[PDB]
């Protein structure tokens, strides 16, 4: 069973193995009166691990590293943050202190700094234009256009047909718009179409928060945006 928000104490991280050499990591955090779950990704790259997003905060991210050591034993050597909010860069400084090389796009790095969030060290090149794709170790990084935020990236794992949508894709059980303070609500359905046109063969689709599904999460998310927008 995929771990749900009600089963993970704030401060603890679970790992869920999706495929061979592919896991999600799941944490929980208090935010704005509620507890929310949060997903990231872990992808094996031989004798090292590529981390996709922090576990939302310094303490959760240290827990993540401890859980990775317990359950996998391979070192995290690179990390990619998929947008500038705290559930994606909160913990970067812990990763850096632990010797992880932290990456984000130039936009994400700028927006993190503007906002006062932790800032990934290295800039990812080749992601400036909607539809750009880059092969980054075992994954493909993709910029679909502005949506949840103007900088959001998605991640695709070809070996396992895993599409990590981050917070530009909503789980089915969310039927209202959440955090749209930095969103391009008008562009968001267009960016979702772009993901669909590029990863039509996606089997396993991971939202930034909550339960994985399939490509039906894309259509579901547009409905939510439109319902909120119109
Ligand atoms: C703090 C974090 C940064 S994205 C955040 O605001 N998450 C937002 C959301 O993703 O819309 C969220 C709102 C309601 C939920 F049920 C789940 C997630
Ligand atoms: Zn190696
Ligand atoms: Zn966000
Ligand atoms: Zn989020």
């Amino acid at each position: 069973e995929y771990p749900t928000v009600s089963e993970i104490p704030v401060g603890e991280v679970r790992l869920y193995q999706i495929a061979d050499g592919v896991w999600s990591h799941i944490a929980t955090q208090s935010f704005d009166g509620a507890v929310y779950p949060s997903n990231g990704l872990i992808v094996r790259d031989g004798d090292e691990l590529l981390l996709i997003d922090t576990a939302w905060g310094a303490k959760n991210t240290a827990a993540l590293l401890a859980e990775i050591e317990k359950q996998i034993g391979l070192p995290v050597t690179r990390a990619v943050s998929t947008h500038f909010h705290d559930d994606r860069v909160g913990g970067v400084d812990v990763l850096r202190a632990a010797g992880v090389a932290t990456y984000a796009s130039p936009s994400t790095r700028r927006l993190a700094e503007v906002e006062g969030n932790e800032i990934p060290t290295h800039s990812l090149e080749g992601l400036s234009s909607s539809g750009d794709a880059v092969r980054f170790g075992p994954v493909e990084l993709f910029y679909p256009g502005a949506a949840h935020s103007t900088d959001n990236l998605v991640v695709y794992v070809p070996s396992a047909s895993v599409l990590y949508g981050g917070c530009a894709i909503y789980e089915l059980s969310r039927t209202s718009a959440g955090n749209v303070a930095d969103a391009d609500l008008a562009e968001w359905p267009t960016s979702i179409e772009r993901i669909q046109q590029h990863y039509p063969e996606a089997q396993f689709v991971i939202p930034g928060h909550g339960l994985p599904g399939g490509l039906d999460l894309l259509k579901h998310t547009t409905n939510v945006v439109k319902a909120h927008t119109n």
